[PDB]
């Protein structure tokens, strides 16, 4: 234990502490080897303050090691012994007479090469320690070196020897002296100056005009020159001059005019304050400022947005033109010029301060106002009790869902909607929106834009990153090139270098559509087109074969099942038919019949429509949003299988499944919980006929009978759909490995290996029927074609493409799914299934990886390894039965043959088994044991309901009758019998039931000290299920002992007769020649293998592995008269009637010569009577119905030819004796 190990060397630290090793450890390893050499001696070993080690009182004896109780002074230590597991103490004071040594410190010394008082003093230190632990400790181990572990618990010493030593010492202490020796050796101013200017540029007033101007609206129409101006009339002038300047502002003015402080603006301060700047600069600011022109407007109005890169004088003078019209071309120079000062280009911010617009007040998130109400309409969308709403409205207003809406129907919706938006703003914002087709919007860019890293982001950058450098989709192969790996490097490298590598390959696995390793032009071209399905995983319709959803889970080599792209919502029948009878109308108008319309959707002529091409297509006759194109594609495929045919979009102008299939398995997998039967008595249950093979018939006999299921809902096509599901290695004939596969697999590990030959595919049910018929298809081809690239171009009729048509033709032409009875739709997504990239056809590389992975040669050689496996103990039985009992041990041609025709009858054909043996032989004429391994590699409840179904088994064969004997034991008739006689009759049944169980029994069917018999014959009986087992199993074993009782006579004789070893019990290959002999003289087959197994099981009742007489009677007593004739054969009364009728032979043969002598016939009668009166003559009586079996064999023409029956007593006689 890891325990002791610590304890050791927590010794040893100590002692290596008190030292501040090696020593002590080539001591303690040197005694433990003296100690193994002397219990190997037998002979004791006394040793000094620890005790003697010496072996126990007989018989064998057990080591045993005895404490001296001067081990530890004080404290009283008592002798223990170890036993299973545990320390028992010992009360044995004497040795037995086993002589006993001292312990020899020369010999432990020359054993530690070390010097003898030094190995004496560690030993003495060990024991000094080993005692101070033990008073200081209650438990202590300690273990010794090839001998095992001194244990002390609760003051109890032991010590756990080695098992192996153990084993060697056993019978030491009686061999010789020599024996034992061999054994043993081990060798505010501001704003009113731009007022007062703005007035003085508004009505055209220069200096002189301007003061008279306000001379005269302060003091009245005066012409003096000189004129003083105080702040009362300034204030007063103001509120005449209508400026809108509050005091503060006044009087700031006021104090800035007054240049010279005398409290009166004279017209000199007025000179020196403001001068004239009569330039369009400023008209232009002037212009602003009255219209309250908004910034953003102006910016646009010039042509340019907040966005735009700082401009230069060209740029500008551009721009100053779009602004005001009249201006000329060198005076908007000027203005550039003064604008950019002595700058070469002007930001943006610097323009729009120096025009002094009008910016927008309360913006939030972006000083643009178009993206700050594109963020609140964002919020309140999501807002909203249903943030689609409003591209609700939009689309109910759209009559012909174009997506696309003029701007009187937008600005409706905008008003009718909840997003609080004022009419100023909502046309503010739509006269900034593009406007397509002159009057029109598109709010499904709006939408975009409001509400504007994954697998989408990854698809655009790849699809742009592709088309800014005009490569093709193989030329990018080839540029990469130049796998998985070497794309997912290449795009770290050159595309996604700010994304981790685990990154580029969390997206290159969903670039690889076809999931073989290999990413070819069909891959790219499947993820540009059809990338934005890829989200709508919620929407498949779980077909609980398949479960859950499984994404990319980076594999190995160990694959994956597909979620991917589909447009699979579907729009409501209403809005469908809205717009079929828009298209109608729009068709009718064309004159373009439907038959038309479906040939020309076709763009590559198919036969099918795929959502790409009905995309590009359709909106060439009615404009379609995506979502209405998609949804109206997921209306017409109800099969939802990708592709859309001629039919199902007649009808959509103008089913069936497999569930019942599968939840009949779960229902049965269910009914076999109640059962408790083994897996073979239920395939039994199932194979009426012993016939190994669960056909139609038997299937529906077992379905109807059992599982209730009604007549009329069984027909050929269903049953055989489930016979096909059960039928994994696709042989027309269910097996015991495939129902046992069947009953037994679970659904979500992916066992389906065996099924696709190598293949693995996570999260999906080997019992899916599209899988069975893929295998189908795939060993039909590897049968009827060499290559696959043969079968592919012959199918493809020598072109590039498969078409529906071409595979339909060859599987009808073919019958290749003959046995699964698909209908139109069926096929229609089986073939689908097999296009993994939805793209309505069938490549080269589409076939390979479809159907790569199967082998008929390989699939043959691994179930018949399985078979042999299975069927087998070891491999050695097999190679021996294969061998047909061969002298030699080596198998010829013609004996592997025939034990395979025997072993799986029907299999095979003699090319098939050519082929077998140049598979097995590798080219050798023979084959040898090597060769063949080397291809060929309450509970007590419960606990009472077992041994009620163990004592249902065993009463199978018992003919006496329990009623009989229970109520033989019941004299008064009362119902009641105590435990003696329960026991007693129980004894008398000899069950061969041990005591503890009888007595469990007895606790069962205890009631107040009495055992009650009629509730106890209620409770054991026979299942309906073991009733109908046992009912099977009569035809076979009647003519059995039919052939028996003609040739063998009697079976007790022949058990008798195969019985070679006379040990009263028969294995299996006695039983097996049984057969063989009983098959050889009875002119019928030789019965193969598993049925002479499942016959050896039903009369073996006891799973003892052989059969005795007992067993071997009971089974054979079951087949009145003949029932008596049975009974009297079991009986001690049989053989010794037999006896005494061979004891007097020479008097019969006196007497019967006599009678010849006479001319007296032996007939039946006389005979008869003669045996009869014999057999009177020494104290034994006869039944008359039993005369037969003594005489019936013997008589040849009517007549009893006395030395035949006399002859063959005899030899009866000797072969009973022994």
């Amino acid at each position: 234990s890891e325990q002791s190990l610590a304890s050791t060397k927590t010794q040893k630290l100590f002692n290596n502490l008190i030292s501040k090793e090696e020593s002590l450890t080539k001591t303690w390893g040197a005694f433990g080897l003296y100690l193994s050499r002397q219990l190997r001696m037998g002979r004791g070993t006394n040793i000094p303050h620890f005790g003697t080690f010496t072996f126990s009182a007989p018989q064998f004896r057990v080591p045993v090691f005895l404490v001296s109780k001067e081990f530890v002074l004080g404290q009283p230590i008592k002798t223990g012994i170890f036993i299973d597991k545990h320390i028992r103490p010992y009360n044995v004071q004497t040795s037995g007479s086993i002589s006993v040594t001292k312990i020899n410190f020369t010999e432990i010394a020359q054993y530690a090469d070390q010097n003898k008082e030094a190995v004496k003093i560690s030993f003495e230190r060990i024991i000094r320690q080993l005692a101070d632990q033990t008073r200081q400790k209650r438990v202590v181990d300690m273990e010794i070196p090839g001998i095992g572990v001194f244990q002390v618990r609760n003051n109890i010493a032991a010590v756990h020897f080695d098992e192996y030593l153990i084993q060697n010492i056993k019978g030491v202490p009686k061999r010789p002296l020599s024996e034992r020796k061999q054994k043993g050796d081990m060798n505010p101013l501001e704003f009113g100056l731009k007022r007062l200017k703005f007035w003085i540029r508004q009505n055209c007033f220069n200096a002189q005009d301007a003061f008279l101007e306000m001379c005269n609206c302060a003091l009245g129409r005066t012409r003096a020159q000189r004129v003083k101006v105080d702040y009362k009339q300034f204030f007063e002038a103001i509120n005449k001059m209508e400026l809108d300047l509050n005091e503060e502002q006044i009087q700031e003015l006021f104090k800035q005019l007054d240049a010279n402080k005398d409290g009166y603006i004279n017209y000199t301060d007025w000179r020196n304050t403001i001068k004239d700047d009569n330039d369009h600069l400023q008209y232009i600011k002037d212009v602003i400022y009255k219209r309250q022109l908004h910034t953003d407007d102006v910016l646009k109005t010039m042509g340019l947005d907040r966005e735009h890169p700082p401009i230069n004088k060209y740029q500008l003078k551009d721009a100053l033109k779009k602004l005001d019209l009249t201006l000329t071309d060198i005076k908007a120079i000027r203005v550039a010029q003064t604008l950019l000062g002595h700058e070469e280009y002007i930001s943006m911010y610097d323009l729009a301060r120096s025009f002094e617009t009008i910016e927008e007040d309360d913006k939030i998130f972006d000083p643009s106002w178009f993206k700050d109400i594109l963020y609140k309409i964002k919020q309140k969308i999501m807002a909203l009790e249903n943030p689609n709403e409003i591209r609700e409205s939009f689309e109910n207003y759209d009559e012909h869902n174009e997506g696309i809406l003029d701007t009187a129907n937008f600005k409706t919706c905008l008003m009718r909607s909840q997003l609080k938006l004022t009419v100023k703003e909502i046309n503010r914002i739509v006269r900034y929106l593009p406007k397509v087709k002159v009057n029109n919007i598109d709010y499904y860019n709006f939408l975009k834009l409001v509400e504007r890293s994954d697998i989408s982001e990854f698809a655009v950058k790849l699809g742009k990153f592709i088309k800014d450098k005009k490569f093709t989709i193989p030329s990018f192969l080839k540029t990469v090139r130049r796998t998985l790996t070497q794309m997912s490097e290449f795009l770290h490298r050159n595309v996604f270098k700010g994304n981790d590598r685990l990154d580029i390959d969390f997206y290159v696995n969903e670039l690889d559509i076809d999931c073989d390793g290999y990413i070819k032009e069909n891959d790219v071209q499947s993820f540009l087109n059809r990338y934005t399905y890829f989200d709508q995983t919620q929407y498949t319709p779980l077909s609980m074969t398949r479960s859950l959803t499984l994404k990319s889970l980076d594999p190995r080599t160990v694959s994956m099942n597909t979620k991917t792209l589909y447009p699979f919502k579907a729009l409501s029948e209403a809005k469908v038919d809205t717009i079929l009878r828009d298209l109608r109308k729009k068709m009718e108008l064309k004159k373009m019949k439907a038959a038309e319309l479906f040939s020309t959707l076709d763009a590559d002529q198919d036969g099918f429509l795929t959502i790409n091409e009905f995309s590009e297509n359709i909106r060439k006759i009615i404009e379609l949003s995506q979502p209405a194109i998609d949804g109206f594609f997921a209306y017409m495929d109800k099969l939802h299988t990708g592709m859309v045919d001629l039919s199902s979009f007649l009808k959509v102008m103008r089913e069936d499944n497999f569930d019942w299939e599968n939840e009949m398995v779960f229902r049965i997998r269910q009914w076999f919980k109640k059962e408790g039967i083994t897996v073979e008595d239920s395939f039994r249950a199932i194979d009426q006929n012993f016939k190994r093979e669960i056909n139609v018939d038997d299937l529906e006999i077992f379905l109807k009978d059992c599982l209730k299921v009604k007549s009329e809902e069984l027909n050929k096509a269903k049953l055989d759909r489930l016979f096909k599901l059960i039928d994994q290695y696709k042989r027309g004939k269910v097996n015991f490995v495939d129902w046992k596969r069947f009953i037994m697999e679970d659904f979500g590990y992916g066992m389906n290996q065996t099924i696709m030959g190598g293949k693995k595919i996570d999260n999906i049910s080997s019992f899916d029927w599209k899988i069975n018929a893929r295998q189908q298809l795939g060993l039909v081809l590897t049968r009827r074609f060499s290559t696959l690239s043969h079968s592919f171009d012959v199918i493809s009729g020598y072109r590039k493409k498969l078409l529906f048509s071409h595979f339909k033709k060859w599987v009808q032409d073919t019958d290749a799914l003959r046995g699964f009875d698909l209908t139109e739709s069926l096929m229609q997504e089986l073939f689908s299934d097999l296009d993994s990239h939805n793209k309505g056809y069938l490549s080269e590389s589409d076939w390979e990886i479809a159907f790569g992975g199967f082998d008929w040669e390989h699939q043959m050689h691994e179930e018949i390894k399985e078979y042999v496996k299975q069927n087998f103990k070891s491999i050695e039985k097999a190679f021996e039965f294969f061998c047909q009992g061969n002298q030699n041990k080596i198998i010829e041609q013609a004996d592997f043959n025939k034990a395979i025709n025997s072993i799986l009858p029907k299999r095979f054909i003699d090319s098939d088994l050519k082929d077998l043996w140049v598979y097995v032989s590798s080219g050798q004429p023979q084959v040898d044991f090597h060769r063949f391994k080397i291809a060929f590699q309450n509970e007590d409840d419960v606990f009472e309901e077992k041994l009620l179904s163990k004592i249902r088994r065993l009463l199978r064969p018992t003919i006496k009758s329990v009623k009989k004997v229970l109520e033989q034991l019941d004299v008064n008739n009362i119902g009641y019998i105590t435990n003696l006689e329960f026991r007693n009759a129980i004894k008398t049944l000899n069950l061969g039931l041990a005591q503890n169980e009888v007595d469990l029994l007895l606790n069962i069917c205890e009631i107040d000290g009495r055992v009650n018999i009629k509730q106890f014959l209620k409770f054991i009986d026979f299942s309906e299920s073991d009733k109908k087992i046992v009912q099977r199993s009569i035809l076979k074993l009647r003519e059995i002992t039919n052939q028996v009782y003609t040739f063998l006579l009697s079976p007790k004789d022949a058990f008798r007769m195969f019985d070679v070893d006379s040990n009263g019990y028969l294995d299996f290959d006695q039983f097996s020649q049984f057969i063989g002999k009983l098959s050889q003289l009875s002119g019928h087959d030789m019965l193969p293998y598993s049925i002479i197994k499942d016959l050896f099981e039903y009369i073996d009742s006891k799973k003892d592995g052989v059969i005795d007489q007992a067993e071997w009677m009971d089974i054979f007593n079951k087949f009145h008269f003949n029932q008596i004739l049975g009974e009297w054969g079991k009986t001690k009364e049989f053989d010794k009637i037999i006896i005494s009728i061979g004891k007097n032979r020479r008097f019969l043969l006196d007497m019967f010569g006599s009678l010849q002598q006479r001319n007296i016939p032996i007939t039946f009668e006389r005979a008869k009577a003669i045996i009869g009166q014999m057999l009177r003559n020494s104290g034994q009586s006869l039944k008359e119905e039993s005369w037969p079996i003594i005489l019936k064999f013997a008589e040849r023409n009517g007549l009893i030819d006395y030395k035949f029956l006399l002859e063959v007593y005899k030899e009866r006689i000797k072969r009973i004796d022994s």
